[PDB]
């Protein structure tokens, strides 16, 4: 038994030693995994602001056309008009 | 002598102790892959999206041209009809 | 002739006016949704954030739980190895 | 005059317009923001629901001590006896 | 007279020394027995516990899956509104 | 001579009276073996009876956890066809 | 894209699933290979100390032995010194 | 429709996953307590062979010891044989 | 274990005592008999060195009675002798 | 304590072990002193024997000694009657 | 008879010659009896009291080998027990 | 002429008592004769126990070497032990 | 007449010579006879002395011999009891 | 020659007077021996007996010192017996 | 060693003994040959007194003998002397 | 045993001692008397063969006196004749 104890204090301490190693490792990879998270969420939030931005020249875009249609419709229906004194 | 019980009692409680540092590391771990990974899909959605509103714009900035020709066509044509 | 034309017109103006106006309504409607819900959603990253932060600091109580109950067991096993090379 | 209907008839057309898209792209954001809503309510009730689960694992751990300690004493108690011989 | 007497001597102190023999090796076993015999009630306890509390552990689970079914139904009927 | 006489009936009476009291203890400890091996055979089959009720007993603690994953599983993934559904 | 999504869930799940097959496979091996040295060793602890149970019948009859000499030297000699007087 | 075989896809995926790991799970515990089986197995076997050659060492001493007092037991017989 | 062993280690312990005591006594009630017995070997020697002394003395006495004797009876056959010659 | 125990038998084993001496020497003594006594005491009793024995023939010889002495004045008478004629 | 006479006086006077020639040589003899018997007796006590004083020795000599008969006898039985821990 | 009967009367007498004194002295002879032998035999006695108890000392003497090393391999089978 | 007479004294002178010596022949006789006869009766006297002398003796050890025997029988009785 | 014839008558007559005594002294001395002798004779014969008599007795003398004698012997040889058996 | 005075007494009994038979056998000797001389001059004795007593017979006729003649001388004288007176 | 038959050797020898010394004593006192006796016997033979020869010398002595006396007796009867 005593020779027995000896025996369990060895393994327990190497299994010991390699949990903590196992840890460190960890510890290492979660530090830099962190690091890649907030730069990705800075990223992600710049993409989303720029896109944000960028709505309002879509509807403008858009609105101007609009415009012009509605431009090209009314003096279609002049035109017409002015031709219909027959 | 009875040191020895004692040292495996407390290796067993330190290693016990360290195993569950170890595991809640592998935890976080996991979760912090699953964020990240959230992000990234969400970045690449807006940059998609922007891209093809950004053709929206381009292209319509080629067809306005087209309007404001025809627009200005019938002006002269109303000009000559006055 | 223009009488008609006319017609035609006015019948347009009042149409628009009809389908502005209901647009407006709901363009109205819709900001005061968003209105209510941008302060709901506050709300709700708050109260979210509070229960993670509150589940994140209880871990540890169930860690030290947990090995408190795994140092008492190696402590029954030792005794009764104690017993046992006391019976030897 | 048909000159002041026909521009009364391009103004609102225009002006339809320009609430129609601030109609939409209010509906796009009540949209997104219910969504956002929803994942909130999400993850707030998972933790909930994780954090009763622990409580009542750190209960039973608790129950499980006091047993344990009781357990120690009496062999406490067997090994004096046996020490006395 | 005296020589009977030697031999009785002689042959009582064998016959001793061989019961003494008999009586350690009885002892010996019996310690070697009341040893096994502790763990295998030891081991039997263990395995006494530990299935009681994997039964609370099942008897949880079935309440529990039952918030689960009736999560799930809920948000089927959910989708079935959604659909219409 | 007289002595040595005396002498050697005193170590006859007493290796006499020590075997005696050796063969009685080694009788008693004969009986005890025999019920305790009787305990021991008893002991060894209900603990591998125990061993046995718990090594089945782990499948249903297994299903019931895999039920359990199906079950949350099945909630996610019925939550993800709502969010879908709501952004159409 | 939600079918990007799921696309990507599937793929990870379909590495994470071999990944965990892979080290099932590799601890059914080695449990098979550690069944088997365990039955040997189980069958060379049975043969020692069958042995050795055997074996003391002949410790025994030995010290036996030497004790039957011990006392039959012991007793020539109190033979002897009683011959030397009377 | 093709989006409601990946989401079928992924819950199969994770329901077999899900399996495999408890499949894991359950042969490291089993390793494990295979491998302390084990070392009680030797410990035991090293402990009996131990023994063994104790005995056979002890044998053997009171086998040349034997030898030596039948000898002791020789000399006194003749030396009696003498003196009577 | 150790307790059986003790066990016969204090059987031997109150053995030996009581045999220790046993010889004692017997070695007490040895030396007072020597004493009684020198004291009377002492008186033995004094009474037989007187009687041999008394009778080494009267050994005279013995032979003066004996001669005492035979000069009487020569002096009677003398005497005879002289009545015979004094007859012729 | 066995270390104890241990020495306790040992050292009453050798107390007893030179008591035994001990008993052993007087017995030795007290059976050559009853021999020297038993001697004594023969050689006295044949001392008074011899002294008695002795004691009788000096009183026979005495009284013998009565009669002759009468014996010798008879013949001395005699040789005087004789000598007157 | 006178003749007779001087016969007698001749006789016993030669007679007592020869018992005391016979006493004279017997004197003589127990004389140098006496002295050797003196000499045996005290060369008889000698001997006595060198065997007295040695008993001693005889018995120191028999406590001695006792003594280390038990000493053996106790370290035996020390060992088996210390070899008793299997 | 009475003289020679005196004479013979004395001499009778002294040879009578010389007898005696002879006779004393063959009978005193006898006894110490019989005592010096019992004086050489008590003695012979001693000098054979005497001789005899030598030897066995000399014999003890060297058993117990024999023990005093037996023992002393058995404190170095202990301390081995230990 | 005196020639008668001087026959007669000289044959008287020698008868009476004659008878003188036969007297004096019975009288040295008888001088021998009594001398033998004394010498009979003293050597009579000290054999009947003697002999009533040796009488006593035989008579004084018949009772002797009694204490003797007397000494023996004890001293066998002593050797039966030391001999159990 | 008268008075030679008286002197001679005269020698006649007292020769013939001592003749006559000494005759008669003769004859008394005669009958004296005879008596004598038959008393020498029957003394001589009781002599011879009674010395016989103590010759034959001398025999009786002797046994009984050998049978004294042989007891004596036995007495001591028992006690030495005694004194052997004692000092075993 | 009481066996060692028995024999030591036997011994001396039987050169004891030895010394006594020469003596007793000398006496016996001796006492033949003394008988034989005592009868040798009992009848020489018997002889010389037997011869003495025979020849006192002729010691008395030669004196009386010798008596007559010298009464037969005294009477002649007397005869003469009276023839020379008467 | 041996002792025994030892002590049994002695008493006999001392019986017989005895007896050889009863017989001697006996001897030694016979022999005296026979020398005694032997003195007597030769005393009165000297003293006979003493008187023989003295008588012997009387009768010689009467003899020659005779002769003598025969031849006086002789003369006065001549001296008688011649004066008748």
């Amino acid at each position: 038994e005593m020779r027995e104890l000896r025996r369990q204090v060895d393994q327990l301490t190497n299994d010991k030693a390699r949990v903590e190693v196992e840890r460190d490792n960890l510890a290492e990879d979660i530090m830099r995994l962190r690091e890649k998270l907030q730069e990705e969420m800075l990223q992600r939030e710049e993409a989303e602001n720029t896109l944000q931005s960028f709505r309002q020249d879509v509807d403008n875009a858009s609105l101007a056309r609009l415009d012009l249609e509605r431009k090209v419709e009314s003096l279609q229906e002049e035109i017409a008009f002015l031709k219909k004194l027959h």
